[PDB]
């Protein structure tokens, strides 16, 4: 979980 | 569903700062208006020497822009760039107000405001709400007119704020003052003195987190219903099992399946029933199974609500 | 395993809307049929002026299409585009029904319908199931013909529905009606009265979420077995430790190691045992270790189960 | 907000090992200094044969470099390359000390440093802290000069360390020794003998993980406050509900709503109250609802704190 | 740290199925051997008509392959392709066994079960389960017949151990040491307790148990952090609850250590049971203890969870 | 259980 993480994009 | 163009008039080349794009003119003809749709807004970018269209802008983001023409109505942001840069890219070509709006969803009266003079009004309302809650809790105490005066002052402030203001916020404001005027079979009295607690929900107007929680509940009502259904099924099953474990035993701990219902709950939620000795071996096995199944059936639905709350909380900030 | 062609007949160029691809004809001739596999379906896209194949479609998704030819049978969607674009991307070239189907796995009869006259039957069935559950839980009460008539009406409805209909749903329907006909040693009677509760599982036919839970359990049987095994190991170890901590003290709280099993359980799942005073310091240390290890062992395997539930829930919607 | 250039003098081509980039010179001259900003530092890479700029480096990472000129101040790392290659690539062109620094935020005196054989001092300090904690706990026992001597030795060591040393660490160091010197109504005495426990926080200077916990608390104070607010709302609501469910029954289990508060807590956190029999059916329903809502309100805000702690721990 | 080449002999062009790459020959000369490092293994791919290097393979994976030449020793897989294709791409160019191992790091029938030892294993599992059952049953109050089965199990265990001849062997030795010991009562109690270690022999036959052991070995640090946090919380909250109740007659807690257990069953949400004789301040301290316990358990455990998940998926 | 969290799969 990060900012603009691979899960989100 | 969208329509894609098919080949066989003339082909054109688009040079997005060295990345050459070649498409049929019919594809550019598909969407009227727009910078690239009509010659009027794109003639300035034509290069007479090279017969090419030059757009000295971001190269990786032009693929989605071309795919809009390619797919004829589909705009999806590729996962290689932040949303900030892509928002500016679509504005450059002016794809259309409807197109941009569709992608947006893809991801006195001074009281309802926040100014220098509205802040004191808000803090006064918060203090009054907290005072009303405190007076409620203390008037329920066994040690106890002095409470009635504070209660009626809070009610006058609440109704004054409601009248000045005039969804769900107004409904909560109304319900917070209905019971006071109701007082002006003891079951109805108990119900109204219970619904007096709804004044605590007036903090939603002044707390940002509480509104986030409300939005999360509204979004995940389906998951809440699924969790309640799973809990009900588990409670019924394990109550039946634990009752029939002691059915053949004398001096049964559980008189009936509904009696065991509470027990099942405090085992599915891992709260704990307390005294557990008079239960035999089979009841203990059923209890262990109930504990495991409760852990599972609580851990399954919650993460969806967790994700909804996280999304709402991070979208707020 | 897949076979990749090796170089040294003639080379051809593929132009995906400006993105030039060069590939040996032997690689293109590996796969028969298909838009590019045979000259019949790809001569229409030939450009006599430039001797090039022009494909005015999505640039980024052609890499996987060529890699399917390159690897000679290996096709995987790169993580740069959504699934909708890639699904339609393959249909353009018609790589083959078997190739597309293989990629899909990579990611009267008036009752089983949704007609206007079928929803009433479904609502009657679910109402009857709920009524049967209620009648069961009320007939088990100490305060109690009136229940037998309702039970036999529910059984008649269940048998009528089963006969009209005529996996696992049919097994559940059979089990929900076996015990009533069975009644027409006390251990067998207790077992049949217990298995009567399986009528609650008939809601799976009408509940979408319950089928999702069943599919999740079927998928994660292995993780469930792992969790049960870990629980058994922990229970045995900690029950033995806590029993041997009180071996040397008179009036031992635990008479034997099996006697302690229940305690261990309600400490691993954090349910709680209740009274804990007659336990010495070593027993308390063992209990603290048991609580920590139980938290860890119940936390370890459930991510997989909840991820499977998430996947099934999202696939359903 | 950032400003981007607009077209209409001469355009140039950049060849990043075969990936040709064509950009307007006005874009290149937007940022002074830098390898590409001035002709002095970029004439070396010019190719007279083809009039092209050759930069034999990582192709995928040049898009961010050009976009920085394109956006005129916005430099964002695309998610296609590791952090190591991007940090080295930007240093090649010397984008600017302020520019690189801005991107960094996007993602005796022997005691403080445990080097030069001073780790012995640290282990002695840890041993003294543990001994002080043990002596405190043992002196609270009913079975009990021998404790006072050890306690005052620990206090002398603590004050010697604090004085030779001379933030939150210093505040904790001072608080760990205030109560001993204070003792040289009984409510104040109870408060000081309670705050004497703050010597356990002295391990912060030596334990790396506890500093991570402190940083996580500082970062997620807002989420902790939100969790406390949710718990308070739920406790008040369910305490009122359960109390009013027992109003009409004689020998009520809960005498008042505040009395029920504690119960609500042990049902919201799923700890357990214990004896629960004298509660009627309505109270049992309220308790089940309280347990479920407590599970919900505990599970909602804890992932943020968990993520913050994980990020800090794995960054350390 | 790795070395990158610097410009000024002749530059060569690489055509990866239409994706043109241009690099300095010195960059390819940096690594000896390899398909592209030496002319012997790459002259076959030369195109005399175009003077180009043609490599009809996956285009997106050549960026990392070239970056290995570019970085002079750093090979990182970009997030655009699965790991299966990258392993095939690197094998084509034969970068080097040492280089590929970097990404790699990124009678006697008992171990290898082959048909007949597929039974021996089931007999061993059955014997282990039987020994556990005999242990638990002989601890019952109602109970030679148990000793015979115990000695048969020990005979089988020692036969297997001596035929076989890490940690599995250590556990096997421990599972039979106490039986041979029997051939102050504190030592007797200790050996009868350590007799339970026979339950760990299932590690040889259970795949999940080995995964759990590997997870513990990997996350020993996180386990220690969790234990430290729990200890700090227990000490703090036990001291607080003791001092919140010392001033009342007939105090529930006699001393801070006496409260330790309570603190534990409040941090882990197990529950203590009876809670009435504690006053308002004790109840507030207990609520704070419960909340802090939820936080301190939810903080480090997910790291161990992540380690276990990774090991479980790596096994399968 | 109050964890109810997946998070990143972990190191490599
Ligand atoms: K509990
Ligand atoms: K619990």
């Amino acid at each position: 979980k990060k900012r603009q993480h691979r899960k989100k994009q």
